[PDB]
RNA sequence: AUAACUCAAUUUGUAAAAAAGUUUUAGAGCUAGAAAUAGCAAGUUAAAAUAAGGCUAGUCCGUUAUCAACUUGAAAAAGUG
DNA sequence: CAATATCGTTTTTTACAAATTGAGTTAT
DNA sequence: AAACGATATTG
């Protein structure tokens, strides 16, 4: 009877329904609702279109904040209960005179001055304290007794913005020995470098590198005053480690190994052991000083002051930036009173202006501030333009940049204040380790949300029932169950034993398997054998204890002459199951062999319980501490130094199998493990996958006994949470086809689905960096200017040819080429990975293969560095070095042809699977499946190049409908080519010298729908001799179904979600619009929020009051129930509309209407709801096949002969220009009803009939956004923008027809809003 | 087409933190003038909220997914041409 | 009532598991 | 990152 095609995109379903001559059905479909019709024909083609599905990012983001903020309140909270009852006596009032700091004084309780209940004490302290700075250094410095309210107030500043937690352990800050700590390096280099000492030269490093600019340059500065000396020269790289950066030692001391160290990653301990173990440890010493520098310099640009003068150096450091901002706009006054006088109040009155107003009391950033002066200042101010460049001009002191400043140094004035004050209030001496714990405590990753069982999101577990607290939360939390839980949550069963954990991946076991099951293949000849052998048990082990145990990784050439010429005498060998070196590798027992330095202990089999289980810890937990806590036990095994290494030992990954499946489950015949035949099988030598499949071994049946809704099982699939959105769809419109057509499965469903600034800065950025590449700071770019391709490659190339060697001209970009690695004739990727920059695609070498040998051999050096510095993918490098392995051979070639049209993504696939399990689902009498469905799946090229090639051309501008249309050339391609090739079906549909034949093959496999290349017209399977295309007809009923206007668009009707309204908090304004950011805030008074969310309109009839008197008049309108509002609405929703002023409301006639509800209107004018309050275009435009195929080729500038009977085609049809605006223009004035716009068009259209006929169509492609279903939108007819026409009421639509369609469209209810 | 491993890149999902930003109030503006309006001085800080809120009352939850109509359902979802 | 213009919270860091794509080894 | 629905402003 018939087949199905499916276009899956993640805005659209296209879908057709065809018959056997590859015709569409019309038929009669009911007609439901209170109209005049109760019936309609509809042709069997259609689009779903649907707004994006969202990742649920942004609602997680939301959420980790929202908590956030609970928990910095319960900080305050803490604190502010410790207080209550010493400060219910300084001061009655307090705590609550801070609470309603935010109310007008009308809605105060108590005095308007927050700190001290009157003005002239309040007056006085902000002259004494102008910043909470000046407060906490005071608090921290001074001995006085100070006021118990004046210490709340620096505590709590100090709680509430704690700083960052991204360094463990205890920060000191002293600096003051930086120039004795610097000398005290070129000393104890000069010491080891005996020969060529360093001038200490009274160098000012104090100044150098505690000045304000980066590290990279207080480098460069500090060698400056360092005679013949290279900033790579050893003392060169120790200076940049002191300073935080990480620089390579490798080429200072000729190591073939990279020696990178950053002081402050916590591997440096291991790392330069790493070093010192191959320099010598003659050179301790010498990262000894400069850690020692390193530790006074760390936080630098942080602090700039001298912590000999004070406990409080942060809270200094600010006082400071305000002193200088005092100073500085004292002085810039004058300056401004002197020289510029004209040009004063909009400086320092003007807030529009982005002034010292603008800054002050505008919203103009420091940014924009320095933006407006860096040119007043320079026309006038010398050391000015030192600080703006500095970025340390009119500093206020809460900035963007406080997020260095890490939670120690504030503990550090936290602490301060606390002794200095417990001298004189007892409660905050028995209170001091309460406090620090609040700004201390902050609940460990691995724990999460402290849920008492409400939160879908938790996992922790309590080892009890208390409340639990920053004080009370060890001993109440059971740490451990939820760090472990927090991982084992996530990780995967092993799919064979699914009741069996998956085991570390640096499992020693795990790794003795992988090696094994790798060793098992390995085979090998000499001259004297008569085929490869595989190992014997005897073998493998010894290569396992000599090689594998002593080396990390082992080679084929360690094997040849490590093993085979040293324990066998073999000169010769030909090895035949690795290539070059092992995949696997026992990289834990090198670890644990570093560590535990006992051999015998790793090997003793009696120890593998326990050192699985150290593994396990070293893998769940990444705490330290609590590592340490599970290491305990074996405690009495290791001496102590090797217990300290150990814990530090972290692993992470989990395997794909058990310790069961591995080292358990036993052979009933052999009583031996998977493991046992890895190790040895005699001659079989099984490898794992085997072992598993072999009905001679007890394992596959073993393994067999122990394995096992719709929407649910469609999330549960790995993709776009939007493509996710498509494929429920497809499904859900693949049931309402098969119900169209009277519960009749089709022969074949065919589906084909379809498939940014900083990242960039950043990946250049770094790139040049490590490169020590100049064209940065010699051609700044900025985040927005690489999305030119040819920009953007010109600079991961480092301004340099990749196929040449000779630098490229930024200038001259618009003259060389972006040639594809792998050509575009084989892989239709148009990605970075696969392009390059060069002056012609020429250089290459050959059109025909990967890049020429000439080329490999010349520019692989370059290829590396960039490859080094991250400046290109391994994916890219390989490819671009392929040619050195033969490059492409005629095999791997057609590998890609055949990729071209057979889909290989897995999503797909799982489309396909489902939809063939759900159409598929009767069995036989030997009890297989019976497959009443065939499912064929196909790439987009298969209809793209049939469009191309026959003259159905698409415009996606012009309508909605060629979603559809692709869905109909997918059922008529599809089902053509399983009908003409049926051995085919083992690539295309779903379920259970030859190189260059596969080649021709599938390069040629869509020849059979042409007459010449010289064909039959009647096309058949030479098989079967069923008829699979008669070219006189079926290319006539394909141009048809094209052409056929009425085709079923539906825009999914979609309840709206997110937001209350915009984020935004508006000043205050009288105006209804404003919503209260909290109840008792009237936004008349305290601003709040506009722009509400609309969940969905509701069409209410009832009867509103009118005038002085309360005449009740009758209204019928659209009320907008917006999201806030969404839940009270639904719980009653009379006694929501009564106290919206409704009255008499009619209760059964209340209609939800979604955004984007469908209403005919009155020349078959459409209208969709955008909202209570604003309408979208409602209709397709059905332009004709011929003004269609007219419009691609006008615009598009085959062969010479076609490219010119096409193009003449385009010259005698030029009278189709005028009758496509002709058409456009009954359509605006029907149904778009935008006067203006269409006039400015018919204008536009008018001055421009001057013009090639190529951009005169370029730009009536344009015209169709006019035309174009959905929200209006603005669009440039040649340079004349067409602002847009809206609907801005929905009253027009309250007594049009509402039409309310099924997800195809075929099924509708048309109701008559005349009541 | 599947399975283990290797190397790289990507995607999805979760948790813990940070800095700003905005909004009201507080930080006595001053000297003229009846008045509207001038001149000058000031400005860097702070409290609080940061989805309204919710009952389950947790140092929890609140912006993802899912949604034609009619009948049936809490619901998912079924029945309906 | 209709044309036109303005508007939209931003950014950091740490820890983790899972698929998937695609170059290679070994296998059903 | 737009796009498009909410606002204010404006004619």
């Amino acid at each position: 009877k018939y087949s199905i095609g499916l276009a899956i995109g993640t805005n659209s379903v296209g879908w057709a329904v065809i018959t056997d001559e590859y015709k569409v059905p019309s038929k009669k479909f009911k007609v439901l609702g209170n109209t005049d019709r109760h019936s309609i024909k509809k042709n069997l083609i259609g689009a779903l279109l649907f707004d994006s599905g969202e990742t649920a990012e942004a609602t997680r983001l939301k959420r980790t904040a929202r908590r956030r903020y609970t928990r910095r309140k319960n900080r305050i909270c803490y604190l502010q209960e410790i207080f209550s009852n010493e400060m219910a006596k300084v001061d009655d009032s307090f705590f609550h005179r801070l609470e309603e700091s935010f109310l007008v004084e009308e809605d105060k309780k108590h005095e308007r001055h927050p700190i001290f209940g009157n003005i002239v004490d309040e007056v006085a302290y902000h002259e004494k304290y102008p910043t909470i700075y000046h407060l906490r250094k005071k608090l921290v410095d001074s001995t006085d007794k100070a006021d118990l309210r004046l210490i709340y107030l620096a505590l709590a500043h100090m709680i509430k913005f704690r700083g960052h937690f991204l360094i463990e352990g205890d920060l000191n800050p002293d600096n003051s020995d930086v120039d004795k700590l610097f000398i005290q390096l070129v000393q104890t280099y000069n010491q080891l470098f005996e020969e060529n000492p360093i001038n200490a030269s009274g160098v000012d490093a104090k100044a150098i590198l505690s000045a304000r600019l980066s590290k990279s340059r207080r480098l460069e500065n500090l060698i400056a005053q360092l005679p013949g000396e290279k900033k790579n020269g050893l003392f060169g790289n120790l200076i940049a480690l002191s300073l935080g950066l990480t620089p390579n030692f490798k080429s200072n001391f000729d190591l073939a190994e990279d020696a990178k160290l950053q002081l402050s990653k916590d591997t440096y301990d291991d790392d330069l052991d790493n070093l010192l173990a191959q320099i010598g440890d003659q050179y301790a010493d010498l990262f000894l000083a400069a850690k020692n520098l390193s530790d006074a310099i760390l936080l630098s640009d942080i602090l700039r002051v001298n912590t000999e003068i004070t406990k409080a150096p942060l809270s200094a450091s600010m006082i400071k930036r305000y002193d200088e901002h005092h100073q500085d706009l004292t002085l810039l006054k004058a300056l401004v009173r002197q020289q510029l006088p004209e040009k004063y109040k909009e400086i320092f009155f003007d807030q529009s202006k982005n002034g010292y107003a603008g800054y002050i009391d505008g919203g103009a950033s420091q940014e924009e501030f320095y933006k407006f002066i860096k040119p007043i200042l320079e026309k006038m101010t010398e050391e000015l333009l030192v600080k703006l460049n500095r970025e340390d001009l009119l500093r206020k002191q809460r900035t963007f940049d406080n997020g260095s400043i890490p939670h120690q140094i504030h503990l550090g004035e936290l602490h301060a204040i606390l002794r200095r004050q417990e001298d004189f209030y007892p409660f905050l001496k028995d209170n001091r380790e309460k406090i620090e714990k609040i700004l201390t405590f902050r609940i460990p990753y691995y724990v999460g949300p402290l849920a008492r069982g409400n939160s879908r999101f938790a996992w922790m577990t309590r080892k009890s029932e208390e409340t639990i607290t920053p004080w009370n939360f060890e001993e109440v939390v059971d740490k451990g169950a939820s760090a472990q839980s927090f991982i084992e949550r996530m990780t995967n069963f092993d799919k064979n034993l699914p009741n069996e954990k998956v085991l570390p991946k640096h499992s020693l076991l795990y790794e003795y398997f992988t090696v094994y099951n790798e060793l098992t293949k390995v085979k090998y000849v000499t001259e004297g054998m008569r085929k490869p052998a595989f190992l014997s048990g005897e073998q493998k082990k010894a290569i396992v204890d000599l090689l594998f145990k002593t080396n990390r990784k082992v080679t084929v050439k360690q094997l040849k002459e490590d093993y085979f010429k040293k324990i066998e005498c073999f000169d010769s060998v030909e090895i035949s199951g690795v290539e070059d070196r092992f995949n696997a590798s026992l990289g834990t027992y090198h670890d644990l062999l570093k560590i535990i330095k006992d051999k015998d202990f790793l090997d003793n089999e009696e120890n593998e319980d326990i050192l699985e289980d150290i593994v396990l810890t070293l893998t769940l937990f990444e705490d330290r501490e609590m590592i340490e806590e599970r290491l305990k036990t074996y405690a009495h095994l290791f001496d102590d130094k090797v217990m300290k290494q150990l814990k530090r030992r972290r692993y992470t990954g989990w395997g794909r199998l058990s310790r069961k499946l591995i080292n358990g489950i036993r052979d009933k015949q052999s009583g031996k493990t998977i493991l046992d035949f890895l190790k040895s099988d005699g001659f079989a030598n099984r490898n794992f996958m085997q072992l598993i499949h072999d009905d001679s071994l007890t394992f596959k049946e073993d393994i067999q006994k122990a394995q096992v809704s719709l929407h649910e099982h469609i999330a549960n699939l790995a993709g776009s949470p939007a493509i996710k959105k498509g494929i429920l769809q497809t499904v859900k419109v693949v049931d309402e086809l098969v119900k169209v057509m009277g519960r009749h499965k089709p022969e074949n469903i065919v589906i084909e689905m379809a498939r940014n600034s900083r990242e960039r800065m950043k990946r250049i950025e770094e790139g040049i960096k490590e490169l020590g590449s100049q064209i940065l700071k010699e051609h700044p770019v900025e985040n927005t200017q690489l999305q030119n391709e040819k920009l953007y490659l010109y600079y991961l190339q480092n301004g340099r040819d990749m196929y040449v060697d000779q630098e490229l001209d930024i200038n001259r970009l618009s003259d060389y080429d972006v040639d594809a690695i792998v050509p575009q004739s084989f892989l239709k990727d148009d990605s970075i990975d696969n392009k390059v920059l060069t002056r012609s695609d020429k250089n290459r070498g050959k059109s025909d293969n990967v890049p020429s040998e000439e080329v490999v051999k010349k520019m692989k050096n370059y290829w590396r560095q960039l490859l080094n510095a991250k400046l290109i993918t391994q994916r890219k490098f390989d490819n671009l070095t392929k040619a050195e392995r033969g490059g492409l051979s005629e095999l791997d070639k057609a590998g890609f042809i055949k990729r071209q049209l057979v889909e290989t993504r897995q999503i797909t696939k799982h489309v396909a699977q489902i939809l063939d399990s759900r159409m598929n689902t009767k069995y036989d009498e030997n009890d297989k499946l019976i497959r009443e469905v065939k499912v064929i799946t196909l790439k987009s090229k298969l209809v793209s190049d049939f469009r191309k090639d026959f003259q159905f051309y698409k415009v996606r501008e012009i309508n909605n409908y060629h979603h559809a249309h692709d869905a109909y050339l997918n059922a008529v391609v599809g089902t053509a080519l399983i009908k003409k090739y049926p051995k085919l079906e083992s690539e295309f549909v779903y379920g259970d010298g030859k190189a260059t034949a596969k080649y021709f093959f599938y390069s040629n496999i869509m020849n059979f729908f042409k007459t010449e290349i010289k064909r039959p017209l009647i096309e058949t399977n030479g098989e079967t001799g069923e008829i699979v295309w008669d070219k006189g007809r079926d290319f006539a009923t394909v141009r048809k179904v094209l052409s056929m206007p009425q085709v079923n668009i539906v825009k999914k009707t979609e309840v709206q979600t997110g937001g209350f309204s915009k984020e935004s908090i508006l000043p205050k304004r009288n105006s209804d619009k404003l919503i209260a950011r909290k109840k008792d805030w009237d936004p008349k008074k305290y601003g709040g929020f506009d722009s509400p969310t609309v969940a969905y309109s509701v069409l209410v009839v009832a009867k509103v009051e009118k005038g002085k008197s309360k005449k009740l008049k009758s209204v019928k309108e659209l009320l907008g129930i917006t999201i806030m509002e969404r839940s009270s609405f639904e719980k009653n929703p009379i006694d929501f509309l009564e106290a919206k002023g409704y009255k008499e409301v009619k209760k059964d006639l209340i209609i939800k209407l979604p955004k984007y509800s469908l209403f005919e209107l009155e020349n078959g004018r459409k209208r969709m709801l955008a909202s209570a309050g604003e309408l979208q275009k409602g209709n397709e435009l059905a332009l004709p096949s011929k003004y269609v195929n007219f419009l691609y080729l006008a615009s598009h500038y085959g062969s010479p002969e076609d490219n010119e009977q096409k193009q003449l085609f385009v010259e005698q049809h030029k009278h189709y220009l005028d009758e496509i605006i002709e058409q456009i223009s009954e359509f605006s004035k029907r149904v778009i009803l935008a006067d203006a716009n269409l006039d400015k068009v018919l204008s536009a259209y008018n001055k421009h009939r001057d013009k090639p006929i190529r951009e005169q169509a370029e730009n009536i492609i344009h015209l169709f956004t006019l035309t174009n279903l959905g929200a209006p939108a603005a669009f440039k007819y040649f340079d004349t923008t067409i602002d847009r026409k809206r609907y801005t009421s929905t009253k027009e639509v309250l007594d049009a027809t509402l039409i309310h369609q099924s997800i195809t469209g075929l099924y509708e209810t048309r109701i008559d809003l005349s009541q």
